[PDB]
């Protein structure tokens, strides 16, 4: 089992990562870690919780970072509603945060660790820079960080820049320059994975409880996602690092240099990515190029499956 | 017909893009500007000197910026050679630059015309900024601007920049807000335009001395930009913008808004196009998105059997 | 009493400021941060509680922020020489550290106070925006920040900035776009504080614990500030702030409106401070512009006498 | 006889300049390039075209860049008027500028020379710059450039940067990285130069053409720069440049190594210069430190009684 601590900021797509994580036998999920990004973290933190409540999840929940380590705070209510997870209607929730915060709870839980833990970052990087740079001993002691995040080819936020690297360019810039294995999960590979209305129909005849919620979920960003970006579907950006997880082989990657633009202007947040290899640079990252969608949508049934 | 000054600086596609524009009966070709890029000014000018003798092209070629307007001068040498223009061997030059600087041939043509005329730039911006900067009378005069250079993707001299812009990053800032007309044959484009052994073998069977000079020239290139850039034959980037006017109808455009970033840093000289307009700007520019590649190496091979 | 908390990096001046700070009568010292800066961090938790032991001082002393937010680390161990304290000789430290993070120290206070704490940040500012940003409710709970750090004019790491912000430039900006009130005391008028060998010798002759520290400490310095900028002696930059706070007067501010530059480049770390208010934009900082020197040692002198 | 051309954008302080270099025997006046700054180029060709037909001075006068080299356009309306030159009456103009450009004249009288020509640019440097990278070979051509412009402490138009700077960043780059003598008469020294009410009546009673010229000149900008910049007096900053020619041993430099910062932001247009040396980089520049007004105002009035 690959041992993991997901950073999230729910989200849409960050509660369908959450529904496969909590459930898959080949992913050992150790907590979950909420930033602020989609929206401000006290809804965030609100709808992780409805969403592990919801599904019956045993797995605690920690609140981090409520603003990114410098810029301007960003939210994406255009994608994902005033509420960050618009769709679902949840019971009055009764569960609630751990006391410790997300950042102590990181760096203590690496520290503690035997090296074989996996950072899933599909929020902003907030918590996992404000980690990194308070105690440097965590890592050699990450195994692996493979997030959401970032485009060699078009961004969505701005033209340059997806949302979760816009939205802490500064916190990027650390953990692109840890040294730590990296892999990217980027718009490029992650747009592939639309959820068009048939996906969605797949799911609620599958039913039970993740089913139902699935579906819930994803009928919003249809809309959201068609409006602003002219997707089919809402994408599943963040479940493809737990699809990664899972299975390796149903996703190309290619070894890059990439380095994070802080530069403010154009690029802000723009991850550069040396696909052709012409700055003679070391790789750090293994980009996402396309995904086995026919693969991907058929371990989401099953997940789906496993709430039933 | 439509009338245009070829601003270049040969460089293999360039003398391409002059082999086209002097020969096909759409195109008024009024002078050659040249100016510093793929080689110092020296050799780009031998270079297009050379090229108009042995093709016999009567078109007037005048000397331009021999430095970019700011930045540190750089050159395409791994692309192009210490010549600039290797491959063809030339019989000795009997003909000159005119005396006339191509800022001012560029400047004063325009100023005494009737608003008819289009820039074609296929090198670096320098002569066109600096002329648009010296005359700015000249801005309501220019028909339309029809550039090789950009991309909305990858870049070739850095992962961010292609290489005219790159040559000369402000420059291009000025080309690029000027709000004439902008017609813009990036990467993304003219990568299209491989020149693979086929396509060589099928202009040396037209024959001639432009058949001839053909081969020469991008059997050179054939080898250079599959090591640089792992492409399957030399593009003949700069060619797309003289087919682009013979018939627009053979490449698709999007219109976008586009912006030169003149950050230094890991993005200096990108050209961040609004792909999916999510910055509410109105276009400025109408980006290359597909060629016809049988139409165009058809209009190609006409031009060639012009020289016969 | 002004109630204080003393981030600091020991480093010469800090030791003179904790001096200061622990024994007069118009402070309230409720507790020391250590923060990376002139040396690591490791170091400068060492320095600190090696004054303190030689002090008998029995505040708390918290370990915060081993690295800057961003930026890669620097030091200034030209000036501060191996140690971050060059100079004097100590005895085992005995002394311990408290458990608690300093950046939990901070925020804990500041949230169960009643809003009457000043924060006296005297190194990098990494602690206090990791503070700010982590928990965003602090901010009203700030009665002040009195800084040193800046500089109107000239630099002294860089032409362009004073080291505390140079070492941590993003973490400057997050501190001044915070909204609190701000007072710099910046290079214009610390460097107004050469500690030249008559005024080590009037500390000398005082006598004690701090006098001979005062002596050990400052006898560094005097040499490392001469050789690397013009200096006559070393200034005690960071006792300014202590000496602000005992009594304003002492100390002519300007108010203007102050920015941090965050551009990479030869004015990364600068405050651009709007001595002129060409810029419209309503004051954010005290600027300190003179301190009246005869004063400010007899106020040096008098905590020194109050060791003995 | 030190032969000079004059690069200006008339404007008060360079009417003062052009008054002063073409009468002062030590100063061999070739020609006056006019460039646009204070105000749009048509103004100050106008402008510089009345003071040498009121002054009868026999200098031709060269039309240069209208616009600079990359930047949007500023002007300086809120120092020197709708006009440029607000203040003084003029006759009917029957000047008029000379048919070529001013680059070209430029380039063409530094190509024919003997080494022995000082630039004296006293407005934005886009002519300059434009000379320098259109033909390089000028560069060991120029004996000197002493330059008005830059502040190594405080700007005027922003608090980073000086006016001439900050009209055209880019070409100040080009200019400060040529290799050429350089001479920074920057604000921290031409500030000195307030001419106040008293200065006025000294010009006054000398009297004649240039007498009465002075007085309707600077009693304009008395009142703009007392209520833009607090100045008591509207400096004559441009003439300084004069002076220095004239007799250097009035003025006193520093060399330093002066860098132009281009980033957009805060600092755009600064000048950094390394008072201390930190960077141990070799000087570029003798940067303007202090001037004996004692001796410059005699050296004016000399200059006004000149014209009787
Ligand atoms: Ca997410
Ligand atoms: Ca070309
Ligand atoms: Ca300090
Ligand atoms: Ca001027």
């Amino acid at each position: 089992k690959r041992k993991i601590i997901l950073d999230c900021d729910p989200g849409h797509d960050d509660a369908i990562a959450i529904m496969m994580a909590a459930k898959h036998p080949a992913i050992d999920l150790l907590g979950i870690t909420i930033v602020a990004g989609n929206q401000t973290l006290d809804k965030t933190l609100i709808n992780g919780l409805n969403v592990c409540q919801k599904l019956e999840i045993n797995v605690p929940v920690y609140a981090g970072m409520p603003q990114p380590i410098m810029r301007q705070q960003i939210v994406a209510d255009n994608i994902h509603g005033d509420t960050g997870l618009d769709g679902p209607v949840f019971e009055p929730l009764t569960r609630q945060a751990e006391s410790t915060h997300a950042v102590k709870y990181i760096i203590d839980t690496l520290m503690a660790s035997d090296g074989d833990i996996t950072l899933v970052p599909v929020g902003p990087l907030s918590n996992i820079a404000v980690a990194m740079r308070m105690q440097p001993a965590i890592l050699p002691k990450i195994r692996e960080i493979v997030l959401m995040g970032g485009a060699y080819g078009t961004g969505n936020f701005t033209p340059s820049a997806e949302f979760n690297i816009f939205a802490d360019p500064e916190a990027a810039r650390v953990v692109f320059t840890s040294g730590v294995p990296l892999v990217m999960m980027g718009l490029d590979l992650t747009n592939q994975t639309v959820c068009t209305p048939d996906v969605i129909a797949r799911m609620e005849r599958a039913g039970g409880p993740a089913g139902e919620l699935f579906s819930d979920i994803m009928n919003f960003t249809l809309k959201t996602q068609f409006e602003n970006y002219g997707l089919a579907g809402g994408p599943v950006h963040d479940a493809t690092c737990i699809g990664y997880l899972i299975n390796p082989d149903g996703i190309k990657t290619q070894e890059m240099y990439v380095e994070v633009d802080v530069n403010s202007g154009p690029c802000y947040g723009r991850t550069v990515c040396d696909e052709l290899g012409v700055l003679g640079k070391p790789a750090n990252t293994k980009v996402g190029i396309t995904i086995d969608t026919d693969w991907f949508w058929g371990l989401v049934e099953e997940c789906v499956r496993g709430y039933i």
